[PDB]
């Protein structure tokens, strides 16, 4: 196959486990579980191409370590997720982006910025500001809900399109 190796990164509670379980299994979860399953794999068709996604769902309240580096370094593209009702998570995006670049030892990594939990009202992270963030880094910005499935495909499939183009 062409495999696409995706790593989903970002802060505690942002919806990384849920976004991926929604893509790999087509259902929504809700369960305070810091465990991280082996990689999620799924043959899919993206823009007509049959391919294997292999998605590493990582941990949110974890400091950088060699162990985390050991897991992350195999990824080809990175989904950088915050929650639109969590300002800390959006600000932490800078760290996560900078961490990814250092781990991959590269000035140009395929990434997509994802603002998750779009179904929730009274958002705190202004949409325009995430677009400006994503723009200033030169990456796509997708808004998602692991709950309603809005954007879950756009977000991930765009990340595959960024791998192809790098
Ligand atoms: C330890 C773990 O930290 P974590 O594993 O780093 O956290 P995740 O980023 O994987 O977070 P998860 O996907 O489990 O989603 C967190 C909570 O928000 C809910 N959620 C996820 N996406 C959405 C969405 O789009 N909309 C709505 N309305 N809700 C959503 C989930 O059902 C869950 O209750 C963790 C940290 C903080 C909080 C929870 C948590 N957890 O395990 O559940
Ligand atoms: C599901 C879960 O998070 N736990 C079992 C850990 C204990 N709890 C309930 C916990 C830990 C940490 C934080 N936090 O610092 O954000 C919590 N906030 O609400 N419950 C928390
Ligand atoms: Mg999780």
């Amino acid at each position: 196959m062409t495999e696409y190796k995706l790593v989903v990164v970002g802060a505690g509670g942002v919806g990384k486990s849920a976004l991926t379980i929604q893509l790999i299994q087509n259902h929504f979860v809700d369960e305070c579980d810091p465990t991280i399953e082996d990689s999620y794999r799924k043959q899919v068709v993206i823009d007509g191409e049959t391919c294997l996604l292999d998605i590493l769902d990582t941990a949110g309240q974890e400091e950088y370590s060699a162990m985390r580096d050991q897991y992350m370094r195999t990824g080809e593209g990175f989904l950088c997720v915050f929650a639109i009702n969590n300002t800390k998570s959006f600000e932490d995006i800078h760290q996560y982006r900078e961490q990814i670049k250092r781990v991959k030892d590269s000035d140009d990594v395929p990434m997509v910025l994802v603002g998750n939990k779009s179904d929730l009202a009274a958002r705190t992270v202004e949409s325009r500001q995430a677009q400006d963030l994503a723009r200033s880094y030169g990456i796509p910005y997708i808004e998602t809900s692991a709950k309603t499935r809005q954007g879950v495909e756009d977000a991930f499939y765009t990340l595959v399109r960024e791998i192809r183009q790098h």
